[PDB]
């Protein structure tokens, strides 16, 4: 489908950028006309049927009707598109508090609670995505948004729909492939895909939330790529002796080769800890 082909310019008046991916660039920007603020991303097209540089019609549409669903408080919201001969452009609920990668970088290792509070936001977010059949095949702690570092108990949303496609047969088999950190073993040996994938991501989300560590993390794209598909990770007691024995249980149930055999997101919500680009 076609998106507004005004200039955006005439809309909006940008400013800061606020993230850049391989093509696409996100600026913060102001709308003229109500001075609310959005985070534009602006995502080149590709300029020739068989060209590398850029992002297909195909997936653009795919990512923009995807956020054209989701209303929920854990997720980011799409405000409008705008598109011109060069660019796709996405304007998105701004989140300003920054990358949870980044609140992360700057201390080091969270408590089992604070763990468990930006935990039960992400897995309310994954529900809501779940519930519609969307997985989101890229979540990792870069598309983990703060809307306010500065507070104790800062909330969180969903960001980066690039990579999120409808599953309506409970799996998929369109070749998608995350960062090798954070992909499924089923995404690592190219076999068809299904929402349990997000929920692997979440364990190594969980496990780098209690340590500061990455648990497949090898020293080239390939070594992790492996470590990932053997399963190859365990707990450092120099990380989690003293991080309960449910925060691991918790992991060990996501972190789980057979999709058929992890733990689904219905599952972590009632899970006792918690009720109340692959090449170098
Ligand atoms: N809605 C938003 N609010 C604030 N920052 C954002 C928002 N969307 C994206 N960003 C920033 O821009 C970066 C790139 O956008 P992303 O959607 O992740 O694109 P891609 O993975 O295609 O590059 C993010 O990692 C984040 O730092
Ligand atoms: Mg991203």
């Amino acid at each position: 489908t076609v998106f507004r082909q005004e200039n955006v310019d005439d809309y909006y008046d940008t400013g800061e950028e606020l993230g850049s991916g391989v093509f696409a660039v996100v600026k913060k920007c102001r709308e003229k006309s109500t001075g609310l603020q959005y985070a534009a991303k602006f995502i080149k097209k590709r300029r020739t049927k068989s060209s590398r540089r850029g992002v297909s019609r195909e997936d653009i549409e795919r990512e923009v009707s995807i956020l054209k669903e989701i209303q929920h408080p854990n997720v980011i919201t799409l405000h409008e598109v705008y598109e011109n001969k060069t660019d796709v452009i996405l304007i998105l609920e701004l989140v300003a508090g920054g990358e949870l990668f980044d609140f992360l970088a700057e201390k080091e290792s969270l408590t089992e609670e604070e763990a468990t509070e930006f935990l039960k936001q992400i897995l309310n977010g994954v529900y809501y995505l779940h519930s519609l059949q969307i997985a989101h095949f890229d979540l990792k702690p870069e598309n983990i948004m703060l809307l306010d570092r500065n507070v104790p108990k800062p909330r969180i949303k969903i960001i980066d729909f690039g990579l999120a496609h409808k599953i309506d047969f409970g799996n998929e088999f369109k070749n998608i492939f995350g960062t090798p950190e954070f992909v499924a073993p089923e995404i690592v040996n190219y076999e068809p895909l299904g929402l349990e994938a997000d929920m692997w991501s979440i364990g190594v989300i969980t496990y780098i939330l209690l340590s500061g560590a990455s648990p497949f993390l090898g020293d080239t794209k390939q070594e992790t790529l492996a470590n990932v598909s053997a399963v190859n990770y365990e707990f450092e007691d120099e990380y989690f002796s003293n991080t309960s024995a449910l925060a691991k249980d918790f992991i060990r149930r996501l972190l789980v080769k057979d999709p058929k055999k992890r733990m689904t997101i219905q599952d972590s919500l009632q899970h006792p800890w918690i009720k109340p680009p692959q090449f170098e």
